[PDB]
């Protein structure tokens, strides 16, 4: 049971306006012989172009919402939409494209397609509140057939070019005319009451209905990651590395240590409040100050409000000294904050678009989260860069010039001249620090935050 058997039965309710008559009793093999496709009983790796909601959700990252619309069947116009907000019209003679016959159509699809999709996955999973059209217009774009293999690389093949009899995946599509081999799913299967406007609209604010196929593909897409992320959430389904993940989540711990580090030497707090994370453990081992731990899970629908996560009767004062809040997104931090808030606008292959101003960020797993806002830090300040370090001046064992910087915070520095292995930390620390930064993560701090306070701790 990890594919979805082709005699499953497709429920065919929200089909008959567009498809009149019918039947009511469908399987999958019958539905996709509709569609004009011929399996041929193959055990080729292609076994049904429907998938499950599971085999969904372990390809996330390939899900593009396509919608098709009556402009006037093989006589009328159709408008073909997908969430990357493309809406092309195809003749059978938010960007708007005038009509034009599929010959030119599917080359479009297969470039667009390609580009959106070649850093973020082996496929293409359409996602789908279908009504009969975008299933009988697959046939003019799409070939299927046995898996194969790319003609200029080991990757699977996700496209074909009628021109040269040839298969390539995302990276090597340019001048191919068929998606070939895509996936599928039919988020109205799922059980749902009521059209797709008034199931989205349920849950998120951001996506309009400009009456256009483009806008359905978003919400149908916005609509299934809602489902499949926010209100049911599985953190034991992993991903492939396909970017700076190694990179960004060890840069994201070295700043971390940085951090909390250089604000207990600073200002001396007794106690630290780490809300966030059950299975965290101390950044700074080393450090004096009584540390406590709050269990709060990472929220993927509206961040935790402040008054939930602190009151109803625990060190019970989060007034004394310091709260850290590493990645826990919660509406308004309190003064006496550190904090790491992932910013959910920020363009990235691991940060793919999510529900309500939401993002669905997948970094080995998949997190929603809630929408940046600003007001979230009226209370802090943003942290600016540093370095610090109480470690000898040592080399140990890469050329050298010299470094100068007022935010290189070492013993070197104080005595006014940067040594080799400070300098070498320095850089190391600046390439985490960007790295982590441009990922999309933002730091902010208590306003009484001062590296001034971190020269003394070399006497
Ligand atoms: C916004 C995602 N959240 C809540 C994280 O804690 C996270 C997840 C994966 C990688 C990293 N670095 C951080
Ligand atoms: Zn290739
Ligand atoms: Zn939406
Ligand atoms: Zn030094």
């Amino acid at each position: 049971p990890t594919h979805l058997s082709v005699d499953t039965k497709f429920k065919t309710e929200g089909l008959c306006v567009d498809i009149p008559g019918i039947p009511k009793d469908m399987t999958y093999r019958r539905l996709i012989s509709m569609m004009g496709f011929k399996m041929n009983y193959q055990v080729n790796g292609y076994p049904n172009m429907f998938i499950t909601r599971e085999e969904a959700i372990r390809h996330v990252r390939a899900w593009i919402g396509f919608d098709v619309e009556g402009c006037h069947g093989t006589n009328l116009p159709l408008q073909l939409g997908f969430s990357t907000g493309v809406n092309l019209v195809a003749v059978p003679t938010p960007l708007m494209y005038k009509g034009l016959p599929w010959n030119v159509v599917r080359i479009k699809i297969v470039q667009m397609l390609s580009d959106t999709l070649k850093n973020l996955s082996d496929r293409v999973v359409f996602v789908l509140w279908a009504h009969g059209f975008e299933l009988t217009s697959m046939k003019y774009f799409v070939k299927i057939g046995p898996e194969r293999t790319c003609c200029l690389c080991d990757r699977r093949a996700t496209c074909f070019s009628t021109a040269s009899d040839t298969y390539a995946c995302w990276h090597h599509s340019i001048g191919f005319d068929y998606v070939y081999n895509p996936f599928m799913i039919d988020v109205q299967q799922w059980g749902f009451t009521g059209n797709l406007q008034s199931n989205h609209d349920l849950y998120c604010q951001v996506h309009g209905n400009a009456h256009v196929a483009s806008c359905d593909a978003i919400m149908t897409r916005c609509l299934a990651v809602h489902e499949c992320f926010v209100k049911r959430v599985d953190w034991t389904i992993e991903y492939p590395i396909i970017g700076d993940e190694l990179k960004i989540n060890a840069a994201c711990r070295k700043v971390q240590h940085m951090v909390v580090k250089a604000a207990l030497l600073a200002d001396k707090f007794p106690v630290l409040h780490d809300i966030g994370n059950p299975k965290a453990i101390k950044c700074v081992p080393q450090a004096d100050v009584e540390w406590k731990f709050y269990d709060a899970q990472p929220c993927s629908d509206k961040a935790y409000k402040i008054e939930e996560l602190f009151y109803s009767y625990h060190s019970d004062k989060f007034t004394d000294g310091v709260c850290l809040f590493w990645n826990c997104n919660v509406d308004r931090y309190p003064a006496n904050s550190i904090v790491c808030r992932f910013d959910t606008r920020v363009l990235s292959n691991l940060n793919l678009p999510g529900c309500d101003g939401g993002s669905l960020y997948v970094n080995k797993h998949a997190f929603h989260t809630p929408a940046f806002d600003k007001s979230a830090f009226v209370n802090l300040k943003q942290l600016p860069f540093f370095y610090y370090s109480d470690s000898p001046c040592e080399s140990h064992g890469i050329d050298y010039v010299p470094l100068k910087s007022a935010t290189c915070i070492t013993r070197c520095n104080l005595g006014g001249a940067v040594c080799r292995h400070h300098a070498n930390e320095y850089r190391l620390y600046l390439d985490a620090y960007n790295m982590m930064i441009s990922a999309g993560f933002s730091l902010w701090v208590y306003k009484q935050f001062d590296t001034y306070n971190l020269w003394n701790t070399f006497t």
